[PDB]
């Protein structure tokens, strides 16, 4: 007999990750399914049948543990996800409970980044550590003495819904600063400039072309004009807005995760660009790259059923 | 046993001496020295002395500074008390009073000794937020502050306006005030006492106090009316931003802005337009030691 089995999800717009560890915590599985952002059915779908796939090759009922880019309502469970408008209002936690006949841990993508970039050796003994994705949006993952702090109403490090500071928008030109609409239904949250897809955002406001950040980032390696003035106004921008939320949450450790994450040259400007924007006391955490690549979220939704 | 705490202020230093069972057995008040340093240290060393002199006993040493002790050399920096910047507070002391001295930020110790409290005890996390000459944060998780990296933790107060507040205030014509961190746009500047006094003195072109203001207020009148329409709506923008990042189970008010009464019941009106939609409020609630919780908690440092 196999033994249990840990089932993580991390859910994303386009992808959903799946990963599946036994007792020892070895990862035995992994799969990536399309997220399906038509159907809420079929989305559903989806996660059932990687579920139901896992438990027929390894013969077990695993436990399912759920990463997702929003908040299930405190109260009634009902999701709030800014960049996912399909799954907007659903009960994901009872639904699954349903169609899968066991319990069903759900938590925020970015909590579980932290929680398991956390729980590595190296920052288990921390005693702060912020996880930042940069990904379809900004999402926070707050970590303290090993514990994650999910909030009264696990909203803790939505960073993403905190509207652009005054110093980002006079960066950005102030009154004919760039105003982008959220998810949320807010205004200039930072959800909307400091991800991947913000990036991409501000560069066609100022630019008028649609490219995709790979590609910007690979015309700013080749010196190209426009690229380069974009990549230095949005490693101030950053700079800036990480400053804000820095001077408020003062973390040990900052790990970044997501695919702008892998933007090497955010690791090298922080640390230049961020001491004009804090107190004159204050010392850099250190800001490190998500030494679990892109599985941080599954590992940490695996593991709330540890 | 006498444990001593002090509430280092804008305006004064609050005293206070606990006994083995912490009933508080002495209170002082005299005013903050911030001419000199000279003076400000002197206040504090007479505060010791005369409390030594008054029981017979050399008590243990709390403070709590509106500023932070860099980590590394332990120079202040404490932004409306340019007396005080860059000393060496807790060296200084321990010279001049021959014993320990334990500093930490005045609204980590006001925080600390609210979430203590008999009904708070059990929360997850409780922030304390100080309204006074500055904007200051305590940060309580599951019973122990967290001071961050380098002793910011808190310092919300040194966080620019948001943009909705921008917004509010008249964006490319909001009032951008200088800050004492050398920063300009920080929140210390709007949200507390002198903040509030400030916004009204630019719209309205009158230096009134905030007690001032708060009558009129009362009375009806046009001017106060709209500042504290105004006040109140930029208070919900800028906290709903707060804890959009935070999330904080119990928020405690402390400082002297706090017993503007109607903070309490306009709070919880108009934050939720400012937070997401699955937020949930806050208990909010005004410092259940009055003005007390800074010397309590600064003092049960050296507990
Ligand atoms: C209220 C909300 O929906 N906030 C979400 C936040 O919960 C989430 O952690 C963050 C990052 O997620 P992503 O993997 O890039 O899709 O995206 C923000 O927009
Ligand atoms: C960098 C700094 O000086 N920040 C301070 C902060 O540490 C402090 O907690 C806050 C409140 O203090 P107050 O009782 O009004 O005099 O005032 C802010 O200005
Ligand atoms: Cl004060
Ligand atoms: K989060
Ligand atoms: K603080
Ligand atoms: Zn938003
Ligand atoms: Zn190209
Ligand atoms: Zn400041
Ligand atoms: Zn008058």
């Amino acid at each position: 007999f196999q033994g249990t089995m840990y089932y993580g999800f991390d859910i994303g717009g386009t992808k959903i990750e799946f990963g599946a560890f036994d007792a020892d915590l070895v990862r035995v599985a992994r799969e990536r399914v399309a997220t399906p952002t038509e159907s809420y059915a079929a989305f559903l779908d989806a996660i059932v049948t990687l579920v139901n796939n896992a438990d027929a090759e390894f013969g077990v009922k695993g436990t399912v543990g759920i990463g997702i880019p929003g908040i299930a309502d405190v109260e009634t469970g009902k999701l709030l996800t800014s960049n996912i408008p399909a799954a907007m209002g659903h009960t994901l936690q009872r639904d699954l409970e349903e169609r899968l006949q066991r319990p069903v841990k759900i938590e925020n993508d970015a909590n579980c980044f932290a929680l398991s970039e956390a729980w590595d050796e190296d920052l288990r003994g921390e005693p702060s550590v912020l996880g930042l994705i940069l990904g379809t949006g900004v999402g926070g993952g707050l970590i303290f003495n090993g514990k994650v702090h999910s909030g009264r109403a696990n909203i803790a490090g939505e960073i993403g819904h905190t509207r652009l500071p005054y110093d980002a928008l006079k960066l950005l030109g102030m009154e004919n600063a760039p105003i982008f609409p959220c998810g949320c239904k807010n205004s200039g949250c930072i959800d909307n400039y400091l991800s991947g897809r913000g990036f991409e955002q501000l560069y066609d406001h100022y630019f008028s072309e649609k490219l995709s950040a790979p590609e910007i980032i690979a015309h700013y390696e080749q010196g190209e004009r426009r690229a380069v003035q974009h990549v230095e106004r949005f490693m101030e921008l950053l700079a800036i807005c990480l400053a804000n939320i820095f001077t408020c949450l003062d973390p040990h450790v900052v790990v970044l995760g997501g695919g702008l994450s892998n933007f090497e040259l955010i690791y090298q400007e922080l640390p230049k660009r961020l001491p004009a924007h804090l107190l004159h006391v204050a010392k850099l955490p250190k800001i490190i790259k998500a030494r679990h690549g892109d599985a941080g979220g599954v590992r940490g939704a695996a593991f709330l059923n540890l």
